């Protein structure tokens, strides 16, 4: 099919030109960070600063062991390591090569330009969150408009990611039975944040997948085209 890379979204008019054309998706706001529709000291890891040698060798400053890693929350500025530190992804978008592709059924996807490595960061989920009640209004608004694709995701409780209108190319990624990638939430700042993680090697080439949970709206329910074996048939939770 036709592809595209992340930079070509960077241009407003070249990508409005080529969304005519049919070899870019729709036009959306690009966004590099969650937009809080109604809005709602700080403890450093204990990680010992790598050598000049050690960082030469190759080993992970704020690695596997870190205490900030394991409770999956980012460094600051003011980490031990400074600049070395590896617990900063979101905060340096230091997202995987991905490109943006057109699948057979399932509109636009996310696919590995390169081989990720298993537990690799792809992209944070960005977009408008929303509360409980702002989430319904919108999905009868979205349902009335009768939009095909819907960008919801749960962040925590009375906060839900709407990349409908605003966010950036994770709003690509399609849902699969049998998925390559997870969601993994990340506080940066006090603040809960959503990516995509590779739960495997991504060979070059392949779609990048994951599989979506959240409870179901309505009547009709989305049919999932994923072509797995264990194909659930739907898209989101039981009922
Ligand atoms: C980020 C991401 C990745 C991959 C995915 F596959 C998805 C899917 C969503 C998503 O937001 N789905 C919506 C959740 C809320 C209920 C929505 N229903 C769809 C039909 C029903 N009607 C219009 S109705 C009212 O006519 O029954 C309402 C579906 N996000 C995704
Ligand atoms: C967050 S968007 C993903 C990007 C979307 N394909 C696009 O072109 O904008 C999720 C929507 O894509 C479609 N989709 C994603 N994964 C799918 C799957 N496995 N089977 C069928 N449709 C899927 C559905 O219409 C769903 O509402
Ligand atoms: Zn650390
Ligand atoms: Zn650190
Ligand atoms: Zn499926």
């Amino acid at each position: 099919g036709p592809s595209c890379v992340m930079d070509d979204f960077r241009d407003p008019q070249r990508w409005k030109e080529c969304a005519k054309q049919g070899k870019m998706p729709c036009y959306f706001d690009l966004i590099e960070e969650n937009v809080y529709l109604t809005e709602r000291k700080r403890m450093q890891c204990e990680c010992t600063p790598l050598s000049k040698d050690e960082r030469a060798q190759g080993e992970i400053a704020c690695g596997e062991d870190c205490l900030n890693r394991l409770l999956m929350i980012e460094c600051s500025s003011r980490c031990p390591n400074g600049d070395y530190c590896s617990n900063r992804r979101f905060q340096r978008k230091q997202h995987a090569d991905v490109e943006v592709i057109l699948t057979e059924k399932k509109g636009w996807g996310l696919r590995a330009a390169k081989d990720l490595p298993s537990n690799t960061f792809v992209l944070e989920y960005c977009g408008e969150v929303l509360d409980h009640k702002e989430f319904k209004a919108r999905v009868k608004e979205y349902a009335r408009n009768k939009n095909i694709h819907y960008y919801f995701m749960a962040l925590k409780n009375d906060e839900i990611i709407d990349a409908t209108q605003k966010g950036n190319c994770s709003r690509f990624m399609n849902h699969s039975c049998e998925p390559n990638c997870e969601t993994q939430k990340w506080t940066v700042n006090g603040q809960l944040r959503v990516g995509f993680f590779t739960t495997k090697l991504v060979p070059s080439g392949s779609e990048l997948t994951f599989d979506y949970q959240f409870q179901r709206y309505g009547k009709e329910a989305q049919k999932c085209f994923c072509g797995s074996a264990n194909c659930r048939g739907y898209l989101g939770g039981e009922n």
